[PDB]
């Protein structure tokens, strides 16, 4: 089920992650997004950067056309890529995403990252980008607007903007038991901003971005022991951890069995001692860790 956002709309608390790397054929996103909807997912997370909005959109329209769901039962997110932070570019970028997906609106549009790129880094006052996001909500192109990859200071930037019209409903950020974002979660909760966790199953470990020496979250012994205790799986422990701390959680799978398994997160719960054991895993490990952005001026992890 769902959480009420600070603008009055509702967001399902489990979301289907749609990114797959370039070597995966583009048609696969169609197949797996249809399987997700069948399995029970109602929140679908995409982005311009994912080069899959056409296929993800066709999956959603297909499941509407066969009568499985109504458009209003689906919560679709897209994201403004970082070459489009200049405010005059924000509405056209969102209109392009809508045209690719063949939708009239997105349920949620995010600023994908604070790290602006040449429309090579760019310097852009993200307050101005945010005003343009607000106009997209006023026009009905996005029911809700939010940000992604912002740290506390960068969110405060927006919350403290003179003439602010809409707070971000959410901040979608890397978050899992090795990097659990407790303090940022407490700050988001204090401002009625939902934290949405990505790489909640430990990421896809892409060689472009992730050190292969980094520990593999789903092989963690504490998670494996809890999975045995509950006769579930390490992935389900990881997802359930997030729901119990009030985090909305995404889960990418392009495998039919695991897609179906991930919806079991609703079927069990963890005790306080389990939760404390998980919280014990925090080690400041963001799987994104590359020179390609660690040196950006708005890199979020420099705080
Ligand atoms: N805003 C941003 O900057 C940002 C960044 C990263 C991610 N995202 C969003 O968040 C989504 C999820 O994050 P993510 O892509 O890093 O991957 P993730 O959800 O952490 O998943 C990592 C891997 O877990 C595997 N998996 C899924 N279910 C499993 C299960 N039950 N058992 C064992 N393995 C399981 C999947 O492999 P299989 O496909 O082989 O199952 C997936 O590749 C993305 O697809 C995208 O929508 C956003
Ligand atoms: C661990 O997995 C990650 C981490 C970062 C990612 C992505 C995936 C994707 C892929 C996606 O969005 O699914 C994008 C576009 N990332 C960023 O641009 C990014 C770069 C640096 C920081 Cl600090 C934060 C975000």
């Amino acid at each position: 089920q769902c959480v009420k956002l600070n603008d009055g709309h509702f967001m399902p608390v489990l979301g289907f992650g749609t990114y797959a790397p370039p070597e995966v054929p583009r048609s696969k996103a169609l197949e797996v997004t249809k399987l997700a909807i069948e399995a029970g997912f109602r929140h679908i997370d995409s982005a311009h950067l994912y080069n899959n909005e056409e296929q993800v959109g066709l999956a959603i329209r297909s499941k509407i056309a066969d009568g499985s769901v109504k458009r209003e039962d689906i919560f679709y997110t897209s994201k403004l890529w970082s070459t489009f932070h200049r405010p005059e570019l924000v509405r056209p970028a969102l209109e392009n995403s809508l045209k690719k997906a063949q939708l009239d609106y997105v349920d949620l549009y995010l600023i994908h990252s604070p790290m602006s790129l040449k429309p090579i880094f760019d310097i852009v006052d993200l307050c101005t980008t945010w005003e343009a996001m607000e106009k997209c909500k006023d026009a009905g192109l996005a029911k809700s607007i939010g940000v992604s990859n912002f740290n506390r200071r960068q969110l405060e930037m927006i919350l403290n903007k003179p003439g602010l019209k809409y707070k971000p409903v959410c901040n979608q950020v890397e978050c899992h038991p090795y990097f659990n974002r407790s303090k940022l979660l407490d700050f988001c909760k204090s401002k009625d901003i939902v934290l949405v966790a990505y790489s909640a199953l430990g990421s896809q470990r892409d060689k472009r971005w992730v050190d292969p020496n980094s520990p593999v979250l789903l092989e963690d012994p504490v998670l494996c022991a809890l999975a045995k205790k509950h006769k579930r799986t390490p992935a389900l422990i990881a997802l359930r951890y997030q729901l119990q701390r009030g985090v909305v959680v995404l889960a990418k799978s392009y495998n039919e069995q695991r897609i179906r398994q991930n919806v079991q997160v609703f079927e069990f719960q963890l005790t306080a001692e389990d939760m404390k054991a998980i919280d014990g895993l925090d080690r400041n490990l963001h799987y994104f860790n590359s020179d390609s952005f660690a040196s950006h001026p708005n890199y979020p992890y420099s705080d």
